[PDB]
């Protein structure tokens, strides 16, 4: 899995 | 302002 | 701001 | 199998 942000 | 995770 | 995965 | 992003 990917993921992020902000 | 404050945050993350992942 | 992050961001992960793999 | 490949994966990415942000
Ligand atoms: O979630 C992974 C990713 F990101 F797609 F590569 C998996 F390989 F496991 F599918
Ligand atoms: O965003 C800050 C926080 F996180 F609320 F402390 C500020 F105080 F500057 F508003
Ligand atoms: O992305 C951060 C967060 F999470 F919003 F606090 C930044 F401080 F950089 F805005
Ligand atoms: O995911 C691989 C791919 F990319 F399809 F070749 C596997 F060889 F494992 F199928």
């Amino acid at each position: 899995v990917v993921g992020g942000x902000x």
